[PDB]
């Protein structure tokens, strides 16, 4: 899975808080948490992310209370998926169960709008003539993304019907 | 001259139609023609495309109807330019005397999606760490580009008498 987008860049301590403050007590809705994503820290993320965008961060990001509302609201976003320093393990597993690709790596280099050309599987990360590499999902994970979340990985697969 | 986006890439024969569907050229608002961009063909590209992106396409890009509509939905978008194998003779016309820049060589190396960085005077596409050389608007032509377009050029370069 290759992408291409602009980046969204933040720092270090994002907490789940912070992706879906304000709509977010529970709302499922992908359409209306789309409407609230970082609505605070960055009130310019929601309306004007396009799909492929990414979102890259510092150390910790997601930390926090374990809201799923906030991968919901990037994976309604389209955003092509999370680059950071480390998350919140909390957030990581809710990224991965709604199927968003994770990048793990120093994200120093990389400023927000940079445009950038990121490969999901190896972590390769094109920004203007350099790349920059990042650890990427392994594959067992790569391929619960690739299905579109761990319950469409199951109900594919057919182990959700159980009977 | 230089910008940075992504591609849009197209095929041959894209027509001033395709790219603003005749029931749109009724507006003296460019921002409404940019709406409606590619709209039949290609959906996402109006409300995607970002000021820097460029639309690179095969032969015979622009034909067909000779309305502005095309190169001022592209410009209004900030569409960077356009980058063909061939342009149709109006579109070419029309694309100057808007103010779009345009690169004419063979385009199967660029591809949807792709980041390049564009020197409209030089012909120069950076993509990666990989350069391809385009053939550029002449230097009299890019000064109306750069002015933004004919009516502009004219107003600051007098001339004002008939």
């Amino acid at each position: 899975m290759i992408t291409t987008g602009k980046v969204w860049k933040f720092g270090d301590d994002i907490s789940t808080d912070e992706i879906t403050p304000g709509r977010y007590n529970l709302t499922k809705d992908p359409k209306e948490l789309a409407k609230i994503a970082f609505i605070e820290v960055r009130p310019d993320f929601a309306r004007n992310v396009r799909p492929g965008d990414v979102v890259v961060a510092g150390k910790n990001f997601g930390i926090g209370s374990s809201r799923e509302s906030a991968a919901l609201a990037l994976k309604a976003l389209g955003i092509a998926g999370v680059i950071a320093e480390s998350f919140g393990r909390i957030f990581y597993r809710n990224a991965i169960n709604i199927g968003i690709p994770l990048l793990l790596g120093k994200t120093e280099g990389l400023k927000d709008g940079d445009l950038v050309t990121v490969n999901w599987e190896t972590g390769e990360v094109r920004k203007g003539d350099e790349i920059l590499m990042f650890e990427p999902l392994e594959d067992f994970l790569l391929e619960i993304v690739r299905e579109g979340g761990i319950l469409e990985y199951i109900r594919r697969r057919g182990d959700l019907c159980i009977r």
